[PDB]
């Protein structure tokens, strides 16, 4: 059953590596993974506060840092999105990282700037909800964030999706991607997203006009190889106001893939609403009939 | 001397072109209305009435307009009617060998044909940063309308300024910038913003929280060799919602100033408000004391 967890082995390190987290929700969101029986190290400046970050970029690294120092961490769960972890990039000792013990870093909408460095560095990483998720269709919220649990014990391996437009086809690739509006809000600097040859990527936003969410396209897909892309895979786009646009937002996704040759796939539970399902960063998977397996 | 709301007749005849968003049909009359009051000879685009979706026109069709504005031989200087979003989109197209050849004919505008502006100074062709020829059709205002004709005929040399952040010395250098979301929305892409060492850095922004501008911010100086710039001076940021941020614009502002040494300055009258005075984009100027000089 999906709304069932698996146990976690070992311990989850929880670190704040972008926006400031309100006291009552963090509160909240330990009492859910000692609900689940997860054992935790919560970071020592995950309740910092530095405008809307949490925490100077020095305070957010010793906390990252830290999470990779301890033997028995198995899991990064990154506490919330929102906006600032790409400014902790010029600060982050890879070597470190790389001689740790595996330990994936969880997250998404602004976190998928570190999972995609987190690949480039050859680190595991899974895109997923972020752990105050727990700590706020209901049994589609707790879907998602049981799956975070199922996936790092390794007993999902798939997804739902639906291939738009096009011809039948099978694309194998690495699956990258995330947030949209985040990871263009890096091109041109050194976090600019990871996206090797034959990539799946996996695009998803929420809170956008479509004239920012088409400008956002352009520039991520000006800025990478994308006509050596497998596949474009659209996850949800809520809460995006349509305001008279006389073209559907599939309609202008569909013109892009079609300029640059890769097919166009979409209705991934994946993103901002209640559907959130975890999904292996960085890892080979396959588009095959109605399904993005791994 | 004139008043700062007397033009300067404009010789020879004005392409007016929409390379951006499309443009309202009673706007675009009263523009021409106004044209007409100040004796300017203008020539319309065959294709600035052009809808698709949000944008004037396909990339096919704004492309031959501008390529146009360039091919007829009576054109002194081209006035983009609205920037809105998509000048960028025609970057790939663009000719540069035919609008080089072409005798000197400015471009004009703001907001997103900053994408434009900075691709010009790249190609060594004359612009200006002021307001879009809509502007016309819709007291500060109307100097900031005036003063385009009048940075056009050579008569204007000098904008206002105050030192926020920084040494105090003099700075000189090319003029370059604009909107800080079009420039940061360019960044790894062949539209990059064109920042040569020592250049003054205009900035200026609308509609805003404080997290997208310092997002935006953050991308375009890691994007740039910014620890080579001259100098960042700060235009408006109109309607941009503090909403109980601990930190005010010009914190953020002069934080990222001091991290690249860079000295800031701002209120200059220049943005998306009333105050909007022409500048002339890539030339060089002085920024000493309150006054930026060219």
């Amino acid at each position: 059953s999906d709304q069932t967890w698996q146990p976690i082995d070992g311990r989850v390190a929880l670190i704040a590596p972008a926006s400031a987290i309100a006291t009552e929700v963090l509160e909240a969101t330990l009492r859910q993974l000692e609900v689940h029986g997860v054992d935790y190290h919560l970071g020592r400046h995950v309740e910092a506060r530095y405008r809307y970050l949490a925490g100077t970029v020095e305070q957010r690294l010793e906390d990252l840092h830290n999470a990779f120092d301890m033997p028995d961490i198995t899991a990064v769960w990154c506490l919330r999105g929102g906006y600032g972890c790409g400014q902790l990039l010029p600060g982050l000792d890879w070597g470190r990282l790389e001689a740790a013990s595996p330990r994936p870093l969880i997250g998404f909408s602004d976190i998928s700037v570190l999972l995609s460095a987190f690949h480039r560095h050859g680190l595991p990483a899974i895109h997923g909800p972020v752990a105050t998720g727990l700590g706020l269709e209901q049994q589609e919220r707790l879907a998602s964030l049981a799956s975070v649990s199922r996936l790092l014990a390794g007993i999902d391996h798939e997804l739902p999706v639906q291939h738009l437009g096009g011809h039948k086809q099978r694309v194998e690739g690495a699956l990258i991607g995330g947030n949209l509006t985040a990871l263009a809000c890096m091109a041109g600097t050194l976090g600019g997203l990871h996206a090797p040859a034959g990539s799946i990527l996996v695009l998803e936003d929420v809170g956008e006009p479509y004239y920012r969410l088409e400008r956002s396209l352009w520039q991520l897909l000006e800025s990478i190889d994308a006509r050596q892309l497998g596949a474009i895979c659209l996850g949800s786009f809520t809460d995006c106001p349509r305001k008279e646009v006389a073209h559907s937002l599939e309609r202008i996704f569909g013109e892009y893939a079609a300029a640059i040759e890769v097919p166009l796939y979409h209705h991934l539970p994946s993103g901002h609403g209640a559907q959130n399902r975890a999904w292996p960063y960085g890892k080979t998977a396959v588009l095959e009939g109605n399904r993005l397996r791994w």
